[PDB]
C-alpha cells in the first residue's frame, strides 16, 4: 500500500468557502472507502471521500473531500482514515498510523493566513554589530567587568579574555555601506544582534531600551540604516532581550548611578519589576517579573511599551528576535510564558499587522508554536541539531552523535508534523549564530560537508539565515571565538563558498516551490537523503550524500512524474530512476 | 542493551529540596556517562549521573542524578541521555529514542502536586438520575420537542421514539436510599449527569443553572444527597454545561416566556452573550459567546458565578465534569477555548483548593491537560478507545478495528507519555457513559471478554468509573438505548460480573500499588499484553489475554524479582518466568 499527501497545490486548492483535499493511493488491496477525518472548532468530523474517476498519475487512485472554510478557527488540521471492511489505517505527515495520530501531528493548513506573508520570500542575514564593518567615517569603565573596555584593531586575534569588553568597532552606518554587498549575496533581510544602549560589547545587558548605543552609531545610525533598508527593498529584525534587564539599566541600578534603582531601594518605583534572580546566576541579568502589571505595561501592554515603540515610525523595525523567550515570566521564573510570549507578539501585531514576532529556541519549541504565541522559532530543534548530528556528529553539548539518514529524517519530519504548512516555512533555519560554534569548525575533519549544509539551508522548508561571515568561510569555536570580525580582504575569503551561498539565494529566488511548497522526503538511508519541493505543477529534487561515492535508486513516485529534470547545482546525475551521487555531494534538480 | 525507569519509588525520592532520580541498566555494552536532562523554567538542563556500587537487582547497574527543586516550576520533566565515546542514546516514557524525544514526552512529577489528590483513591459511578432509582415517595410540553413528555413505567422497554422526552421518573432521594448498595460496590464518589431545571429528560438544554429540577426532587433531594453522601464519606461531581445554554433559558427564551430574552430582543440584557449559533446545528443548545466579558463573569469570574456557586455552602461539591469542554469559546467556535476552560477551573479551585475538574474529551486531550486548564479528561482516547479496538473492533464511528497489543499499548503509552505521574493517576477512565453505546453492546460475539476490560479498567493508571448498571450486565446500544432504567431485580440481574465488580474495588482499595503506582508493560503481543503497577517495594503483575489458551514466557526482568507471587483474581498461573493462561482471561497478582 502506498499514499502521498502534502498540503499545498495540487493536493489542496481553495475554491469559493471550501478547502478540497485529494489524497493518492496505490496499491494492491486498496481501502473501498476513505473518511477525511478533519476538525472543526476541535470537534472532530468524519467527512466522506469519493474516488475521482481520473487517474492522477500510472497506477494511482486520487480521493477527494472537502473541508467547509466558513465555521472553524483558522488552523485547518486533517488526516485520512482509510477504511476496510475489517480494518482502518491512518495516513499522517509521519505516514501510515496504526493507531490514530495525535491530533496536533496531523496535516495543517491556515485558512485564512495571518502570519506574516514576506516571511517566506526572504533570506536572513544575522549581525554581530562591532564585528561586520566600521563605517568610513568610524573606552570607559564596565562594572559589571572588572576592568575598562579594551579595544583592539580589526585584524588582531580574538582571544578568550574579556571577550564581552572587547570592541573591533564595526557600527550601523557600516552596515549600511555593506548593503550592495549584502544584496549581491542575495539577503532580503537583517537580523541584528542588539543595538540598544548597554556596557557590554554584545549589548545582551541592556541599560535603555529606548536609545540606540552611541557605539554602534546612535539612534541616527539606526535611522539611516532603517532608511537604507527600505529603499533597497530589505527587512529589518531587531534583537528583543525582555526576559531581564542589564544590572546598569535606571531600573535596576547596582552601581548606584542614580537614586531611585530597584537593587539599593526597597521604595523603587521598580523594586517589583525584580525578584529578591537573574538568567541562570549570571548578576549582570536580573530577571524581570512580569507579576506587575506597571512591568507588562512598559515592555508590551501600553501604547508606547518598548516592544510597540521601535514598531512604529520612524523606527518602523519589520520584528522583534526575542532572546531567552523561553524563560521569560514571573516570579523569578518561567511562570506563565506563554501568556507573555503571546502579550509581546499580540502587542507587536496591533502595531504592524505583518510583524515577525520569533524566539530563540534552543530547545523543543512546539509548545509554544502549538498554540500560536509567536511566528516562528530559530529552529535548533527542526533543523540546526539534526544537521550538526548527521553530518558533524555532535550537539548543543559537544556530546558525540552517531545518526544515519533515517533518523535524520524521522528527527526533521517528526518535529515539523507538529507544525502547519504555513508555520513550517517560515521557521527561523541556521547552522549556527552568536550562541554557538562555527558549523564550520563543527564539522572538524569533515569540512568537506559544509557546502552540504548550505544547499540543504536553502532548500528545507524554513525561511534560511546565514550568520555574519560564514559565506566567506569564517570559522571559530564558541563564544567569544565564534565572532571573528568579518573579513573584507578578499585574500582570506573562501570565494567558492561564496558562490555557493550567491547561486543557492538565486534557486530559492527563482523557484516557488523552494519558498512556497510542501515537502516530502523521498529516500533516507545510511548516508543519503533525498527529498522533493512540490508546489502546483513544479518539483524542485534535493539530493545529498554525506559520504563516499555511490548509486541509489528511486522508485517510481507519482511525485517525480514530470516531464525531465533539469540539474541546476552538484554533479548528481539522475536517470531511469538511477541517482549517480558522487562523494560529499549536495545535488538540485528542476522539473522541466 | 536494557532500560527501566518509573517516576515513582523506589526510581525517585525526595529528600529535603532534592528530587532523587535512579535509572537501571544492564547490557552488555553500557554508557561510561549518563546525563540526567531535566527542564528548569524550560532551560533543558545536563545534570551529571554517577554509578552507584550496589547493584539493586542481578546484572543491573543503578545510576543516580538530583534535580533541585528550589527553583523551576513544579512539574518536573526528565528524561536520560545515555553517552559512549561515539554516539549517544535517549531512554524515556517510551523506550529508547535514537534522536531527542518531544519535550512534553519526557517522564515528569509534579512536586508540590498541587492537583486533587483524593482522586486517585475514589472509584466512580456515573448515575443518568432518570433511569437508576426512583425514591419511595416518588407532565408539561416540550417546546424544542415538538410534543408533551411522555411518562412510562419501569418495566415498559426503551424505545427510540421521544428519547429525550421520555421519563421513567428516577431522583436524588432514589440514589440516597441506594448508597448502601453503591458503598456495597465499592463506589467513593459519585458523576451526576445534569441536575438543573431543563425541559428534557437529559437536561443538558440547560433552563436555570441556579435550581434543580423538580422532577429530580429538587434543591432539598440534592441537599439531601450532599449530605448522605458526607455521611458515607463519599465524593459528588455534577455535570457543567458551560458551551451552550437550553433555548428555554431565560437568557435566551425561543419561546416568549419573558419580553427581555436574547432570542427575540436586540436590545436584550443577554444579546451579546449569543450569537446571531448552537452546539452543531441543533437549536435547543444555543451557545454562548464567551466575548462577552459580562457572561465571563456569570459563569466563573464572579465570586457567585455559577462554577464557584454550586462549590460553596450548602452545596459543597466536591468538583465539575465539563460537557462539550473542547467547544467552549467566543464568537461562535472554540476562539481561546484554553483560556476559558482554564478560567474555570481557576474559578473553582479558588472557592475549593481540591475540586476535581475534568472534561468530556472524546478526541485527543493532550493540548489541554499539557497545559494544565484542567485536572483530567474523560480518558477515551488513551483508554477507552484503545480497549474498544483490541478487545470489541470497533470505534467512536462504529468503523472496524483490527489491533494486536503491540498497536493497543504502544497506542496506550503512547498517550500517557504527554503526561505527568499526577495526572496519569487521576485521569478519569471508563467503558462507557451516557453518549455511547454500552461497552457490553459493543463486544458482540465477544461479550466473554468483558470481565477483561473490567479488570483491566482498575488496575491501568487513572481513576475508574462504573457507568451505571454496567456492573449487573446491562447493554443497549447508543443513546437512547444506552440508557436502559436499572434492573433491581436480582433475576434480571449478572451477579458473577456484580462479583468482579466488588472484588476489584477490593483490591483496588487494598493495594497502593493500584492507586499510586507507575506503570510498565512487560509483555504485549497478538493477544497478550502484560503490565505491571509499581510503588515503593510492592508490585501487581496484570495478564490480560483475550484469545484461546495459551503459554508465554516473561523474560527476567528487575521489576518482577520479588519473593513471590499470590494470586488475587482470575486463573492465570506464574511459575519459573512461565505465565499459562486461560483462553479469555484476566489475571492479577500481588508480590509477597
Amino acid at each position: 500500500l502506498k499514499a502521498w499527501h502534502l498540503p499545498v497545490a495540487p493536493f489542496i486548492k481553495e475554491q469559493q468557502e471550501r478547502l478540497m483535499i485529494t489524497l493518492w493511493l496505490s496499491g494492491d488491496d486498496l481501502p473501498p472507502r476513505v473518511t477525511l477525518r478533519a476538525e472543526e472548532d476541535n470537534e472532530e468530523l468524519s467527512l466522506p471521500m469519493h474516488r475521482l474517476r481520473q487517474a492522477p498519475h500510472p497506477g494511482v487512485v486520487a480521493w477527494r473531500g472537502e473541508i467547509n472554510l466558513v465555521n472553524g478557527q483558522p488552523r485547518r488540521r486533517y488526516s485520512f482514515k482509510l477504511l476496510w471492511a475489517d480494518r482502518q489505517l491512518w495516513f499522517t505527515p509521519q505516514e501510515f498510523n496504526r493507531f490514530p495520530p495525535a491530533r496536533l501531528e496531523q496535516f495543517a493548513v491556515d485558512l485564512p493566513d495571518s502570519g506574516p506573508q514576506w516571511v517566506a520570500d526572504q533570506v536572513f542575514y544575522q549581525i554581530f554589530p562591532d564585528r561586520f564593518a566600521r563605517s568610513q567615517s568610524r573606552t570607559y569603565y564596565h562594572h559589571a567587568a572588572g576592568h575598562d573596555i579594551v579595544r583592539k584593531a580589526w585584524d588582531e586575534p580574538l582571544t578568550a579574555e574579556a571577550g564581552g569588553s572587547t570592541f573591533y568597532g564595526g557600527d550601523l552606518d557600516g552596515i549600511s555601506e555593506k548593503l550592495p554587498y549584502l544584496k549581491q549575496l542575495g539577503v532580503t533581510a537583517l537580523y541584528l544582534n542588539p543595538v540598544f544602549v548597554a556596557p557590554s560589547v554584545h549589548k545582551y545587558d541592556t541599560e535603555d531600551y529606548r536609545r540606540v548605543d552611541p557605539q554602534f552609531g546612535g539612534d541616527a545610525a539606526l535611522l539611516r540604516l532603517r532608511h537604507n533598508t527600505q529603499k533597497e527593498g530589505m527587512r529589518l529584525i531587531l534583537d528583543g532581550v525582555f526576559n531581564h534587564s542589564g544590572d546598569s539599566h535606571a531600573w535596576f541600578d547596582r552601581h548606584q548611578r542614580g537614586s531611585g534603582g530597584a537593587c539599593h531601594n526597597a521604595d523603587s518605583p521598580w523594586r517589583d519589576w525584580y525578584n529578591f534572580h537573574d538568567w541562570l546566576g549570571y548578576a549582570s541579568l536580573p530577571k524581570l517579573d512580569y507579576r506587575s502589571s506597571t512591568l507588562i505595561d512598559e515592555i508590551y501592554g501600553g501604547e508606547d511599551s518598548v516592544v510597540r515603540h521601535w514598531l512604529k515610525a520612524p523606527w518602523s523595525m519589520d520584528g522583534w528576535r526575542l532572546d531567552v523567550v523561553h524563560m521569560l515570566g514571573e516570579g523569578g521564573g518561567a511562570r506563565n510564558n506563554l501568556r507573555h510570549i503571546a502579550g509581546i507578539t499580540q502587542a507587536a501585531k496591533l502595531e504592524r499587522p505583518d510583524a515577525f514576532v520569533f524566539g530563540e529556541h534552543f530547545g523543543d519549541a512546539r509548545q509554544w508554536l502549538q498554540a500560536d504565541v509567536e511566528d516562528s522559532a530559530m529552529n535548533y530543534r527542526g533543523f540546526t541539531f539534526p544537521l550538526w548530528g548527521f553530518l558533524a556528529n555532535t550537539d548543543i553539548s559537544y556530546d558525540p552523535q552517531k545518526i544515519d539518514a533515517q533518523t535524520c529524517m524521522a528527527w526533521m519530519d517528526n518535529y515539523r508534523a507538529g507544525l502547519s504548512h504555513q508555520q513550517q516555512l517560515r521557521m527561523f533555519n541556521q547552522l549556527d549564530s552568536h550562541n554557538t560554534a562555527r558549523f564550520k569548525s563543527l564539522l572538524g575533519k569533515d569540512v568537506a560537508r559544509l557546502p552540504l549544509a548550505v544547499v540543504w539551508l536553502f532548500s528545507w522548508p524554513g525561511v534560511p539565515c546565514i550568520y555574519y561571515g560564514d559565506e566567506v568561510g569564517v570559522d571559530g569555536n564558541n563564544d567569544p571565538f565564534c565572532r571573528k570580525p568579518f573579513p573584507w580582504d578578499p585574500a582570506l575569503q573562501d570565494g567558492d563558498l561564496l558562490d555557493l551561498y550567491k547561486r543557492m539565494s538565486k534557486l530559492r529566488k527563482a523557484h516557488q516551490a523552494l519558498r512556497y511548497g510542501g515537502c516530502q522526503v523521498i529516500y533516507a538511508e545510511d548516508n543519503v537523503v533525498v527529498f522533493v519541493r512540490v508546489y502546483k505543477q513544479q518539483r524542485v529534487l534535493v539530493a545529498i550524500n554525506r559520504g563516499e561515492a555511490c548509486e541509489v535508486v528511486i522508485e517510481d513516485s507519482p511525485l517525480l512524474d514530470v516531464n525531465g529534470w533539469q540539474l541546476k547545482e552538484g554533479a548528481g546525475a539522475l536517470h531511469d530512476g538511477v541517482l549517480t551521487l558522487p562523494a560529499i555531494s549536495a545535488s538540485v534538480w528542476f522539473s522541466r
